């Protein structure tokens, strides 16, 4: 309980620490304010916490055996392009793991002040407010997010050709968390990529799993933190049809990768 | 002088608390369809009364065959993101032009949810709110991040076209209403914005505020965008649009231009 | 129909920019606000007068000083409501606008220019900041009210006995130096109530309105309804406890008062 | 400047947890209360725990009986204004102050709501957020905006007093957060503030800024503040500040004297 509390505590000092570097107005920018945030909140976690591992984007984490014992997996700045061009859209990323199972996860959209929370089997929170179950979409009915950039890739941009055609639109924000954090609150029915690393889910599963979403790999399989992988989340029925009607048709091209 | 923008102004806002009461009413997607009927009936309505002498070309089926050359001419979208506002609830904006003898005058977007109003007149500064816009200067493609629905790059001919300038470009985004897309552009938060199909409903408004900052708007021909009719868009900080007309959309006029024609009639 | 309603609120926002644009370029202050405030005016009295050619205009800055204000439309309209903070804050200053039918309420704006928020309402539509709608307001003990007055009330003949018992006995105080924005301080529940012997009808005028809609109560210090026929003074609050500041700790004083 | 910045950030982040608390409660002169402890706590504990050498002099009853003079102290309001917090949800503000070996540091004043920073370090300036504050210039009464809240106006004697000096400025105001009322000195927005009481909790923050741009402080009877006990204030640009005490409350002295130990003795 009290791990909650300090992690909650922490990526908030994280987001004023952000907010304070981008000053600054008074490209090398975003990859300081990077390093500078990881190394304190990678700091700041062993300074209580000694026996806990940090898995960071930065650089901290390293073979790290994730099964054992307590394990943060943290992006300070998930959405690098984004910082650079918008200076908003971004989040840190926070997944805690414990016992190699999933405990807490945290996205926070530093510019909008807004965090998103869930604590396992305890439902998922935008701020103060619940997150609702969601409910199964057609995906012709459905929006996914997926960046327009992959359609461009050799391979690959057959094997989504046919899921952007059927499904009702498509988006694209350009920050991974967020992304996986807006089909939580039901902004999205799906989203999609073929490689993300676990800092940049960690902390979006745990919330979607809580509103009763469905995380894979382009393959089906399970995500772990243990590696980068493919993604597919989430909302059961849809998760469903995308998987196996589109996807399986393709197991052959996407298992060279 | 100021008389016409600012009745333009506080319209479109009146219109924003509408569209949230009929939202927040709701609980108490044949919803979409009612509130953008509604909608724009009201701003019909509103404008019929001060300006009798004014056209409305309207995406909800007022104004369907009107001569836009003529007089003035209010050109708007009660909801222009349908789809977002269905499914987020928000990223959703109500987008006004009014032209005058066929030129530009004075363009509104409204982000509903945000409560935040984008507008310009002609000569006259764009507008975030009351706080005034800045120019933009030019970014290389390379360097350029821009909005582009995947689904284009899924067509004929032209998604092949597409993913040459996606391909080069620092990467893309999606947003889902061409209105909002393009005050991105206005504002800084995207290097340039396209679409081979988008309604005068849609750009009117923000093509207003896009040009009041110093920014460059055409069709993928190039030709430069009339309210007369629906065409392609490419709008970006000068040059950067210059780049991307010039060596990834040029050399394929004589494909883009059928393509154009197959098109529009 | 909002179609005036709209007009309103564009002009005012407008009316908004050009004053910010008047005191950007200092590129003297009693000056600046003279001529901010007549240039503001001039530019919301051309602006009404050419799409409605018939309407009537009262001006702090003295257009329509010779009308009857209870015939046809008419803008009451005062283009910096808190000159002194103006001057001496640059900030906390509201352009005020209240528009009447036929003698009757129809719309009030308060516009905090430099905050760029718009307190605005229209008769039977609702009070709102910007695009959010204003609670109703609930009735108050003075004794745990906070009301708005200038200490300066205080200091003078008759008028600092008459106010005594109503600041000792409510919870606390505060003064703004705009009455326009007090008055909307208690629409919104920041203030309890607000008091005032003397004010202009476009210093009020927007704000009545805007409380009128969150089921405040307006009268002057003897419980007499306000109009904008001239100047009078100023007791609003929620229901309950305009009631108890006028029946226990006014009405005391209806003499006396009565001057003038 | 390490303790400087350690400072500035642990007081955004006690604005947030504030908002969060408030934010929450959406779902009661309690919540005051219970923000008031709850902040006071996490401030008191986060300082100890980088700084435990360091003392807290608190509003809300940490460090009562301190020497003020020994070590570095800080001296903390976290809501500056709880009737404002009570009935306007803002205009409060979270005050520190820190001292080294009694002598003056570093002042922080954060309204919460409006999210803006009002900061000094002695020596380095006044800034409101990141904008530095000018120097103040002097001003006469008579073209003054001064702060005084109108309850004071009524009380036996003080009030005849006060009344002069109203009577004679330009106007007043009343805002009702002394910490926010001395930083509108600081800021030029009010010309002077005064009240008959105040906390160290509630001036220790203002002073240094208000110091930086080159107001000053004394109370009632202008005696030099300082945080070893509270005092009755008066602050403003240097000139209507001599006015204001030479002429309008110096010919009352006895008065003055006779109020200042009916209030604060022993």
């Amino acid at each position: 309980m009290a791990l909650y509390g300090f992690a909650q505590g922490l990526i908030q000092e994280a987001g004023i620490r952000i907010k304070q570097l981008m000053e600054q107005n008074l490209n090398d920018l975003v990859t300081n304010v990077d390093k500078a945030t990881e190394d304190f909140i990678f700091d700041t976690i062993l300074e209580t916490y000694p026996n806990h591992q940090v898995l960071g984007e930065e650089g901290h984490g390293h073979d790290i055996d994730t099964s054992k014992g307590t394990v943060w997996v943290v992006d300070p700045i998930d959405g690098t392009l984004n910082f650079v061009h918008q200076q908003e859209n971004f989040a840190i990323s926070i997944g805690i793991y414990i016992d190699g199972k999933p405990y807490a996860g945290f996205v926070y959209d530093v510019m909008a002040d807004v965090l998103y929370h869930a604590k396992v089997g305890e439902g998922a929170y935008r701020g103060s407010q619940p997150l609702k179950p969601l409910n199964d979409s057609n995906l012709r009915q459905s929006i996914i997010g997926i960046n327009p950039n992959w359609l461009t890739k050799p391979i690959l941009g057959e094997i989504f050709k046919e899921i952007v055609n059927d499904s009702r639109s498509a988006r694209a924000y350009g920050s991974a968390a967020l992304e996986i954090v807006s089909v939580a609150t039901g902004n999205l029915e799906a989203y999609m990529t073929p490689r993300l690393q676990p800092w940049d889910f960690a902390g979006g599963l745990v919330i979607l799993y809580e509103v009763n979403g469905q995380a894979s790999n382009l393959l089906g399989e399970p995500l772990t933190i243990s590696g980068p992988n493919s993604i597919l989340v989430g909302n059961r029925g849809l998760h469903q049809e995308i998987s196996n009607d589109y996807l399986e048709p393709h197991h052959d091209a996407l298992i060279q990768l």
